[PDB]
């Protein structure tokens, strides 16, 4: 319905924040087995980042999910390096930051240095910000900002009456991240899942019923021109 | 299309969470002043308590919003005493809990001791809990739990390794009540507002077009409905 030249004339959120859901229930569709729909959810993850790129997106973050078999937990653990295997080279052409959020000590040392270095590969990149959140949790997240504002506190290096919210946002994962203007959840569920609580307190929602590996650039952007057609409408505010 | 029998049959969400919006823009609508649509609602209020409590819901939320004419606000601050003096006698005889959360200094004291008489006038009742939350915010609830943990932590009566997200629950406003399974919001919005972010980390979310001042018994029942057939889908969870 929305080309992309009509999208590009309107307003880009800064900040995109996906829910990649449904790799599994697409596989089931297909005949094919699990881990299949997690290797094609990753190549969905280049084209949106691409795109995203392309259309002046500024920061996206996306969200992989979190007790399946075994063999299908070691396989996710091995997808980070798998993808910047295969697409860190174009990340720095494309003037891409690499970031991960998250609970970093949840994956093996290995996945950790291969993140790591891509993530000092291109710090010195200053183009669309790619955001990983991987075993993160919103709960958490909250939790444990209260926790290193107590422990200033009890150092006193901080006084409770200067904990106000702009402070408290700089003890959250995303501290050097503006709030996303726009949440996608894809696979039809309707929820937050204990995703960016505190981050998405103002942020436009999209849901969709498509699946993440069938997700692609059409999807997108009629995701974008829902949000852009929220701006235009009339009445209270 | 679901009839009330139809939804008893089914699962009822023991703690439900409304945003109700849309009283001024049914009030344009209805070439109506905006005063006027915001005294429908609040009839509105007294109907959804009713059949939510028939239908053996547990703890109905009810969020009414915050800079508009200062005629207009000085007339949502009288709203509570208008609703309570019409409708409190009936919701002590319907085994109805009155209680309130929010920033409760934002009110004037007269509006206050209309409030708290009403709260202990029901406090000796057993049935639903009818929770107003008012001048509430989700990121400043969060902060000042933040605070209080931090200020037993500078005394000495809490350790900062005992905070964990069961112990964050209890300094939240909503201490003594499982977060809701459902919210519901009206007025077509697609956001959350900033309401019970912590809370709704794991909630089913019903948005409707449907403006509050026209959200009666069928409206009511069609979320529940959509509630209910999430329960029922197939494939991954
Ligand atoms: C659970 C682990 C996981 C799963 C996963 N999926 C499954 C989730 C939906 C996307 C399909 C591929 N992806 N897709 C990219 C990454 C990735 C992580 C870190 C990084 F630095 C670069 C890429 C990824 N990580
Ligand atoms: C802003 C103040 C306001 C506005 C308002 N609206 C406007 C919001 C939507 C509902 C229409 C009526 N309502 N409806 C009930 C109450 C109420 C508050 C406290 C209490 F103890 C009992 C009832 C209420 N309070």
């Amino acid at each position: 319905r929305y080309t992309k030249e009509d999208i590009l004339k309107g307003e880009i959120p800064e900040h995109i924040a996906i829910i990649m859901d449904g790799n599994g229930r697409w596989a089931k569709k297909r005949s094919l087995p699990r881990i299949a729909g997690h290797h094609e959810g990753m190549k969905v993850v280049k084209r949106t980042t691409k795109l995203a790129n392309e259309l002046g997106v500024k920061v996206l973050t996306l969200y992989a999910f979190s007790k399946r078999p075994k063999m299908e937990v070691d396989f996710l653990m091995k997808l980070p390096e798998e993808f910047l295997n295969t697409y860190l080279p174009e990340l720095v052409e494309e003037n891409v930051q690499v970031r991960i959020i998250g609970d970093e000590t949840a994956l093996p040392a290995h996945t950790l240095r291969a993140i790591e270095k891509a993530v000092q590969d291109t710090a010195q990149n200053d183009g669309m910000i790619l955001n990983f959140a991987l075993n993160y949790g919103g709960r958490t997240e909250i939790v444990s900002a209260a926790k290193s504002l107590a422990e200033k506190v009890k150092e006193g290096s901080l006084n409770i009456e200067d904990i106000d919210e702009s402070l408290f946002s700089t003890y959250l994962m995303t501290e050097s991240l503006q709030d996303p203007e726009l949440l996608i959840r894809t696979s039809g569920e309707i929820r937050l899942s204990n995703f960016m609580l505190w981050q998405v307190a103002y942020s436009e929602f999209v849901f969709t019923d498509v699946l993440w590996p069938d997700f692609k650039e059409d999807h997108f952007l009629q995701a974008l021109g829902e949000f852009q057609q929220r701006g235009r409408r009339f009445g209270g505010i």
